[PDB]
């Protein structure tokens, strides 16, 4: 009958005096060091569980998943999400939101383009936008945004935007800011103190006023949905939930309800932009510091793929080495740290402790992705982390990016087929390169908050002969 332990609180700043400036990450490995895989930390009023490592992080989500399945909050964005949308629901709401969510999210429709076939053709407008370039100088992460923005808005609504579209790049900003601003110090304090710094100016502010934003054009776009809806020929996610929301009215606990529809869709949104163009920015800022990894991956493709064919998911299985040097992308850049938060669903038992109904638990992805027992020398990017003897794929059960169970990216599928196509069919037609030498290339993420933001770089895509 106790809490697992942890540094011991104060009244009302619960741990703050013990912590490190650098950032909750930091803080929550100096606590690992003198207190071991779980442990508790009061963040300002609230004590939250600590979980390190594959094995205990294994244990609670999946074998522990009746108690340990909860969703619990990222204080920036709740006062926008409130607990609609499926990445912020609990209870019904995300039973309802997440079969919603998973079903429409795959099967679209007789006739209608497959994930694979819809990122294929976002691959080939990207490569020919990277021609007009000529191989200027640019940041890239616009584009990145833009190609991962499109895949899921073909799936939301439809349609694809064009890369020079102003309007479009306007929200693709606010998902950046809003991302950045969540990931940054203010936004980490704010987790602890959000009671008390909610009454004064603050990026929480700016915060909520991006999302709204945001929720404007989609709420605009269901209007316009609503008017020209066929139930016999829904085109897209926004209709099909129309259609549920019309089967469903007569009942007004219906979770189909029109604040969902906005939240859901924009969770879908932000999610399915902002984690995988985060990974590709990252992932290119590897390729200019290690541009024999690049290089390598280039004679992979040119024997498996050749120079001209598309790559398509099939070629995964006989490219070990361009699937390592993914995984290893993802594996380093981090993209979620310390996840996003869960909360226990029920008074439970985990290694003796007593974790009582409420408590909020963080699981530290980053101790899984860094545990130097599966990889050496964790620090360092090296594909080698996922690779055997004979240069064949070594996958292992600590690559846990996507994190494990109930609430498990229910992206993941989608941004494995988009890290690979996009990764692939850009360096089958072009080489990096960048004002900066390798040796001086820092890999210093500019935010590592709730997500690990690399920082911005400028490129040039060179083209293949
Ligand atoms: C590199 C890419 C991505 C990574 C590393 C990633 C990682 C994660 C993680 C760690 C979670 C939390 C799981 C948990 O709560 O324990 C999550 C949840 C989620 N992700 Fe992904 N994600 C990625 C891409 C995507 C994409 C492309 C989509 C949209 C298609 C997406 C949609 C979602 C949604 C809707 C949730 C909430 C699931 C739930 O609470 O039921 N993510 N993701
Ligand atoms: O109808 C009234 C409203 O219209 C103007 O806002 C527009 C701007 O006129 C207009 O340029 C705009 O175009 C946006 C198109 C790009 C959509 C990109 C999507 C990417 C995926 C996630 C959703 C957004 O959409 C916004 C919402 O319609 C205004 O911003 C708001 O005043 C006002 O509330
Ligand atoms: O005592 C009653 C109150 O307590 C619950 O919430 C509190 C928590 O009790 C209480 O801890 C809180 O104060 C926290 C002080 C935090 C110190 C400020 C830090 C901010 C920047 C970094 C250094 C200092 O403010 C919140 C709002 O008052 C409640 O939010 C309010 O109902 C209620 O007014
Ligand atoms: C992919 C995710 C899951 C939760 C999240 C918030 C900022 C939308 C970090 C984004």
């Amino acid at each position: 009958g106790k809490l697992p332990p942890g540094p011991r609180p104060l009244p009302l700043l619960g741990n703050l005096l013990q912590m490190d400036r650098r950032g909750l990450l930091k803080s929550f490995l100096r606590f690992r060091e003198k207190y071991g895989d779980v442990f508790t930390v009061h963040l300002g009023p609230r004590p939250v569980v600590m979980l390190c490592g594959v094995e205990a992080i294994r244990e609670a989500l999946v074998d522990k998943a009746e108690a340990f399945s909860g969703r619990g909050k990222i204080a920036m964005v709740d006062p926008f999400f409130r607990g609609y949308g499926v990445i912020f629901a609990n209870g019904n709401r995300w039973k309802v939101l997440r079969r919603f969510s998973v079903t429409t999210m795959r099967d679209f429709g007789m006739g209608k383009r497959s994930v694979e076939e819809r990122i294929q053709e976002e691959a080939q407008c990207l490569i020919e936008e990277l021609r007009k370039s000529k191989g200027a100088l640019m940041d890239p992460t616009f584009l990145f945004q833009s190609i991962t923005a499109n895949i899921i808005c073909s799936i939301v609504f439809g349609k694809r935007f064009h890369y020079q579209d102003q309007e479009f790049l306007k929200m693709l900003n606010l998902f950046y800011q809003t991302f950045s601003l969540i990931s940054s110090v203010f936004g980490q304090l704010f987790e602890l103190f959000s009671g008390f710094l909610k009454h004064f100016p603050g990026a929480h502010r700016q915060v909520y006023k991006n999302l709204q934003e945001i929720n404007a054009y989609i709420g605009h776009s269901v209007e316009k949905h609503r008017e020209t809806l066929d139930p016999s020929a829904p085109r897209d996610l926004i209709d099909t939930y129309l259609l549920h929301m019309e089967k469903e009215k007569s009942n007004a606990h219906s979770e189909f309800s029109h604040q969902n529809l906005n939240l859901n869709t924009l969770s879908l949104f932000f999610a399915g932009t902002e984690t995988t163009s985060t990974t590709l920015r990252y992932g290119f800022l590897l390729m200019l510091k290690y541009p024999h990894v690049a290089e390598r991956v280039y004679r992979e493709i040119e024997q498996v793929i050749g120079p001209h064919r598309p790559p398509e998911l099939h070629d995964r299985a006989k490219m070990p080495y361009t699937e390592a040097v993914i995984y290893e992308i993802q594996r380093f850049s981090d993209l979620l740290p310390m996840g996003v938060p869960h909360i226990v669903t029920q008074h439970t038992s985990f290694r003796g402790y007593i974790i009582p109904k409420d408590t909020e638990v963080f699981l530290i992805l980053s101790t899984a992705l860094h545990d130097p027992h599966y990889f050496e020398k964790p620090d360092a990017f090296n594909p080698d982390h996922f690779l055997d003897a004979n240069g064949a794929l070594k996958k292992t059960e600590a690559f846990i990016p996507f994190s494990l169970g109930k609430r498990i990216c229910l992206g993941e599928g989608i941004a494995r087929a988009e890290l690979f196509l996009f990764f692939t069919t850009i360096l089958q037609n072009f080489s990096m390169a960048s004002p900066v030498a390798p040796e001086d290339i820092d890999l210093t993420p500019q935010e590592c908050g709730v997500g690990k933001i690399p920082p911005t770089y400028q490129i040039r895509f060179l083209p293949r002969h």
